[PDB]
C-alpha cells in the first residue's frame, strides 16, 4: 500500500515498483550467497548485516559471512553470476526483489550485489514496533561508469581514518572512484624511499606510508572502488621544488602555507626533471593497480617559463608556440613512462592541445570561476576524440548550495553530440580541495552534498526534482553516521568550543540560519587562513542549505501564496525563535569570547525579526526605506566568515 | 582575578600558588625552547600551540616548531635540562611560572615540559572578550611512576585511530603507560609474518600491522608514553589454539564469540609450546622497544591440565604440586626468552608462586569480584619482594561510579609496609576490557572516568574531595574533545539511531537519569552479547554518574535536611521534567522501534513523579504500602540493560 514517493532511495534506482505487503524483519533473518562472486562479497555482506543490526537491534544469528551456500533456505538470497573486476565499464547492474517471505538480489557480479545491499538498507521501513521492507522490485544500473570523489591530501593532510570512512560512504552512495590528490604546493604525501627528500623536506612529517597505500587500495577494492592517484605536475610545484630546487624553472622554494596559485613550476627543458619523475613512477605506480594515473597539469601560470631563456630556446627547438603546447609536450614525455607500468594518463584540461594523445583522459574543471563556459572544455574534448570526466560544477569545497551540484549534468545541453561523443563522457567527480577543511571538518563539507552528486552520476538524467531530492537526503545523511562520518557530530564539538561548554542550544540554532561564505570569499586572497590556522570557529560549524533557512524559505513561500492564519503562524514562529536565539547568544557571550564575532549578526536578525512580526500584522510604521535598510543589514558578509541565508526570504516578505 | 579554588587543573598539581594579575593572550604570543631536550619536545610544543589556537581563535604567527631558540624573547619559554627517556623512574617534574608578561616552563627533561604544557592549557581562563592565564607558580611531579591505561584490542578490535587519540588523551592527563592487550580468546591482533596462521585463522582480518605497531610506538614516544605489550599465556588460549591446536592441553578450537572464562590452555609439557612462543617473541619483541613484556597469566582454571595424563606426569617429574606452581614454571621458561630481547617479565597476579623470579612485575587485579580482599595480592607481592602495579579497583569496563575509582589507592592502608616495600608499588592502571565496547563506544567508557584515575596516580595522596574532583572534571572532559575523543559526540549518534533521526531531546534527557547495568550483569553469563552484536542502543548511550541523577540526589538531600519552599520546588522541578521526558519518548516511539525498550522504564519514573508531586503537596491519598510499591518499580533492572540511578533518592523521599 505505501507510495513510491515515501521511499528514501539515493541514488534513485532506474526502475522501481512497490506492491501491497511487507517482508517483516525478525530474529530469523539470515543471508545466503550463491553463484560465482569475487571474494569481496563476503566482507560486504558481513558489513551489511552489521549495519542492519545496528539500526534494528535484532541480534542476528550470523557473525562473519565467509563462504557460499551457508544457508540455502535463508530469507535473503544473493546470486552473483561472475567475479567483478575493479575498473571502468564493468557491469554494475542488479535486481532486488522483496517478497513477503524472501528477498532476492541478482547481479551479474558482486559489484552489482554490493550496490543492491545499499538499496536494500535504504528500503528499511518501520512502525512503532517493527522493521520491514515493502514488497517491491527494483532493477538498476548506473548512468555513468566514472562516479568519483577527489580527496586533496596536500592542503590539509587527511589521515587513514578519514580516507577509510569516506570509502565506506562512497560505497554507500554507489560511487566507484576515489581520486587521491597526493601532492600540491602545501605538501607531498607519498612515502618514497628512492627520493627521501620529498618526505624529509616537503611533508612536515605528514604522509601515507607505502603499506598504508596498499592497504587503502585493498579496502577500496573490497568495496568496489577504483583508486586513481594524482601527482600534479608541472605546476603546483612548491613542495616538489623544496626537495629538488634544481629542477625548478626560476632562473628559494618552501612548503606553501597559504592558499592560491603559485609560481614554482618544474622545468620541462631539464633532463633531470624527467629522470626524477620516471624514478617516481617506478616507485609509486606499483602501489596503485588501477589503470589510470593522473598527472595533474592545472594552473601553470607560465611566468617562470616566460622569463627563462633556456626554456624559450627549448620551445623554439620543438616548434612549441605557447606554454600550453610546451606543457603538452612535457606531458607526452610522461606518457610512455606510465605506459611502461601499464597505465593510461589522465590530466586536468589544460593538458589538451593538438599533440596530446587521444588515449589521454581529460579532466574538465574550468567554468565561470575561470572565465569559461561551464562544461565547454568537456564538449570540446569529446568532439576531438578524448574520453573526459567532468568536475566543473562539482567543486564542493566552495560551499555552494546543493542544488547547484545536483543539477550539474556531465552531458552538455545542445552540442548535437554523436553517440560516439556521448560515450566518451566517462562521468563526473566531486572535488574536495582542502585549503579550508581539516580532518575534523572534512566530512561536514563532503556530506551530504556529495550524496546528491552521487544521484546525478548514477540515476536517470530526468531525476531532477530538487525538493524530492532534499526529502530523501535527510535519511541518507543520517544513515551515513553509522560509517563514522562526522558531518553532524563534529559540529557539536565546535559549538562546545565556541560556547566554552555552556548550553549550546542557541549557538546551534543560529548555525541553522547561517552559511559559510561561498566561492573564494572566506579566505580572501588566500592569506587569511594558513594550512595550520584554527578551524574550530563558527564558520566551521556552519554548512550550506542551513536547515532553518530552508524551512523558513518554504514557510514564507507557502504563506505568500496563501496568507492563512496557520501559514502566517508558521512564519512568525521563526521570528520569535530568532529573538530568543539572540538573547541566548548575548548571555553565552558573557563567558565565551568566541561568541563575540556572531553577536552583530544575531542582533541584526533579531532587529529585523521584531519588525517583521509587526509587518505580518500590518502594524509596522517604519517608512518604506527604513524597513528596506533594516532588512538589508542582514545581508552583511562582514561577521565570522558566514552569511544569513534567510535574507532573501526577509526581502520577499517586505512586500 | 582568580583564586586557586576556581582552577580546573587535573591531576591537581603538587604545589599551586596564585598571585595577583593575569597574562593576556594576544596575537604577539610565541613559544621558544631552550636547553637540551629530546626532539619529542618539538611536536609536543607544536600541538600545544595548535590546541591553544583552536580554543582561542587568535591565529598565532608560528606554524611548526622544529628547532631550539627560534624566538629568544618569546612570551612562553620552555627550558629543558636534558633528554628524557621513555620508561619508568624518570624525573617527570616541572615548574610553571606565569607572570604578567612572560611564562616559563622549566623541567629536568622534555618529559616534564610536555606535562607542563598540559597544565598550562588547563590554566587558560577567559572573560567575555579575552583569554588569559592567572599569574601563578606551580611546581609538580608524579606520585607514582607507572600511570597506565590498558586497551583490550582482542574482544573488540580497536583501530589505529582509536589507539592514537587515546594516547593523546593519556598525555593530556599526564599518564605515561599504555598497556596493549593484543591477544585473548576472541582474537590475535599482531601481524606475524613468520606465524601467519595466527592472522589467517585467529584474527577475522582485524589486526595491527608491524609497521602500524612501530608507528604507534613512535606516536606514543613522542608523547612521553611507554608501551607495554601483552601476549596472554597460557590461559585465554582459544585464538592461539585455533591457529596451533597441537600445543593445546585438551586430550577443535575456534575464535571465541562470547564473553567469559574459557578452557583452551597452552600445554606447558609440550616442547613445541616453548618453541612457538620463543619464535613469537623473536618476531614481536623487536617491535616494542620498552623494557617490559606482559605475558598475561590470568584465569587458567586448570581443567584441561587436571585431565591430561601427560601434564600430570610432567608435574610429578618437576615436583610441581599445584596448577599455579606449574604455571609459574611455564612462566619462568619464558623469562630467559624475554631477557634475550632485553625485556623484563610482567604478568597477572596468578603467576606469583614461590619460584617466580623477584625480577618479575606482578599485576594485581583480583579483589571482591573474585572473592578476595581488594589490594591484598599487591600487599602480599611487595612483602615478598616483587614490584607491583595495581589494577584492581580501576576496572572501568564494569561501569562503576567514578568515586569508586577515584578513591582506590595503590598504597594499601594498615599494612605497616617498609619504605623498601612502598617503593615496590610502581603505580596503577585503568583496564579497558572490550567485551562491551566497540570503537564507537570505547571513549564513552574510558573518559572521563580515567581522568579521575589519572589524578589518583599523579597527585598527592590527600587529594580525595570527590565533589571538587567532579567540578574540575567537567572542563577536563570537554577539552579532551579537541583530541578527537568521542565520549560526548558519539552519544548523539546513538541517540539519533534510537530516535530514527527525530528530535533527540527527550531521549538525551532520559540518558541523564539512567546508567548501564554494573559489574557482570549487563551481559549475563557472557552469552547475551557476542563480539559482533549491535552496541547502538540505549545502554550504549548511557554512562555512570548520570548528571541529572546526581543533581536530583543533591536536591533531595538538601530538602530532607531543610524542607523549605525553595528546596521543595527544586525537587518538584525534576518530577515535572521527567513527566515531560516520558511524554516526549512516547511521541518519538510512534516512529522509532528502538525507543520501545525504554518506555516501560520512563513510564515507571513518570508514574512515580506524578504521585510524588502530590506527596510533596500532601494531596496524595495513595496508601503507604502502595506508594512504596510504586517507587520500587523504579529499581527494575529488566529494561534496556540500564537502571534508574534516581531510585535511591526516590526511596529516601518516602521513608
Amino acid at each position: 500500500q505505501m507510495q513510491k514517493e515515501q521511499l528514501n532511495l539515493m541514488p534513485w534506482p532506474q526502475n522501481v515498483v512497490v506492491n501491497d505487503g511487507n517482508f517483516t524483519l525478525t530474529k530469523n533473518f539470515k543471508v545466503n550467497i550463491s553463484g560465482n562472486p569475487d571474494s569481496r562479497i563476503f566482507g560486504g555482506v558481513t558489513r551489511f548485516l552489521r549495519r542492519l543490526d545496528g539500526r534494528t537491534g535484532i541480534f542476528f544469528e550470523q557473525g562473519f559471512i565467509t563462504k557460499l551456500n551457508e544457508f540455502p533456505n535463508a530469507e535473503l538470497q544473493i546470486n552473483c553470476t561472475k567475479n567483478g573486476k575493479i575498473g571502468l565499464y564493468e557491469d554494475e547492474s542488479y535486481s532486488l526483489d522483496v517478497k513477503a517471505n524472501k528477498i532476492t538480489i541478482n547481479a551479474t557480479s558482486d559489484l552489482g550485489a554490493l550496490h543492491g545491499l545499499e538499496t536494500l538498507l535504504q528500503l528499511l521501513q518501520n512502525d512503532s514496533k517493527k522493521f520491514y521492507f515493502p514488497v517491491s522490485q527494483i532493477s538498476d544500473f548506473p548512468r555513468f561508469t566514472w562516479r568519483g570523489l577527489m580527496l586533496d591530501a596536500s592542503r590539509h593532510f587527511q589521515p587513514v581514518d578519514v580516507v577509510k570512512r569516506n570509502l565506506d560512504a562512497l560505497a554507500a552512495m554507489k560511487m566507484n572512484v576515489f581520486h587521491w590528490h597526493l601532492v600540491d604546493d602545501q605538501g607531498w604525501r607519498i612515502e618514497t624511499k628512492k627520493h627521501p627528500k620529498l618526505i624529509e623536506l616537503a611533508s612536515d612529517g605528514l604522509y601515507y606510508t607505502q603499506e598504508e597505500i596498499r592497504n587503502i587500495v585493498k579496502y577500496a577494492d573490497e568495496r568496489g572502488i577504483l583508486i586513481v592517484p594524482e601527482i600534479d605536475v608541472p605546476g603546483h610545484g612548491s613542495a616538489i621544488l623544496t626537495a629538488y630546487p634544481e629542477i625548478g624553472s626560476k632562473v628559494t622554494y618552501r612548503i606553501e602555507r597559504n592558499a592560491g596559485i603559485f609560481s614554482p613550476t618544474l622545468d620541462p627543458s631539464n633532463p633531470k626533471t624527467y629522470k626524477i619523475l620516471s624514478e617516481l613512477f617506478d616507485e609509486v605506480c606499483p602501489l596503485f593497480p588501477g589503470a589510470y594515473f593522473h598527472i595533474g597539469g592545472d594552473e601553470n601560470e607560465g611566468k617562470d617559463w616566460d622569463a627563462n631563456p633556456k626554456i624559450q630556446e627549448f620551445k623554439k627547438k620543438h616548434n612549441l608556440k605557447t606554454n600550453h603546447e610546451l606543457q603538452t609536450y612535457f606531458t607526452m614525455q610522461l606518457a610512455p613512462m606510465l605506459k611502461k607500468h601499464g597505465k593510461q594518463l589522465m590530466g586536468w584540461e589544460e593538458i589538451l592541445t593538438k599533440d596530446l594523445s587521444k588515449e589521454a583522459i581529460v579532466h574538465s574543471w574550468r567554468g565561470p570561476n575561470e572565465g569559461m563556459v561551464a562544461g565547454q572544455s568537456l564538449v570540446d574534448a569529446v568532439k576531438k576524440g578524448y574520453k573526459t570526466v567532468l568536475s566543473n560544477g562539482f567543486y564542493i569545497d566552495l560551499m555552494y548550495p546543493v542544488a547547484s551540484h545536483y543539477l550539474n549534468d556531465p552531458m552538455p545541453k545542445g552540442a548535437d553530440l554523436s553517440a560516439e561523443e556521448k560515450a566518451r563522457i566517462l562521468g563526473g567527480e566531486a572535488t574536495m580541495w582542502t585549503e579550508l577543511a581539516t580532518p575534523e571538518t572534512f566530512d561536514s563539507r563532503v556530506w551530504p552534498r556529495t550524496a546528491a552528486i552521487a544521484e546525478r552520476l548514477w540515476s536517470a538524467e530526468n531525476i531532477t526534482d530538487v525538493a524530492n531530492m532534499r526529502k530523501r537526503l535527510e535519511s541518507v545523511s543520517f544513515r551515513l553516521e553509522e560509517l563514522g562520518l562526522t558531518h553532524i557530530k563534529n559540529k557539536a564539538v565546535i559549538l562546545r568550543n565556541i560556547a566554552n561548554n555552556q548550553n549550546i542550544k542557541s549557538v546551534n540554532e543560529f548555525t541553522n540560519v547561517c552559511e559559510p561564505l561561498k566561492g573564494y570569499t572566506r579566505n580572501k586572497g588566500g592569506t587569511e587562513y594558513q594550512m595550520y590556522s584554527p578551524f574550530t570557529l563558527f564558520a566551521d560549524a556552519c554548512t550550506p542549505d542551513a536547515k532553518d533557512s530552508l524551512a523558513f524559505d518554504e514557510a514564507v513561500s507557502q504563506y505568500l501564496a496563501n496568507k492563512s492564519a496557520d501559514n502566517k503562524a508558521k512564519v512568525a514562529a521563526f521570528f520569535n525563535k530568532w529573538i530568543a536565539v539572540n538573547k541566548g547568544l548575548v548571555e553565552l557571550s558573557a563567558n565565551a569570547p568566541l561568541v563575540q564575532p556572531i553577536l552583530p549578526l544575531s542582533k541584526k536578525l533579531s532587529d529585523a525579526s521584531q519588525e517583521l512580526l509587526l509587518v505580518l500584522d500590518n502594524k509596522s510604521t517604519l517608512k518604506t526605506a527604513d524597513l528596506k535598510t533594516l532588512i538589508e543589514q542582514c545581508n552583511t558578509k562582514d561577521h565570522a566568515d558566514v552569511e544569513l541565508s534567510v535574507y532573501e526570504s526577509l526581502k520577499k516578505l517586505i512586500a
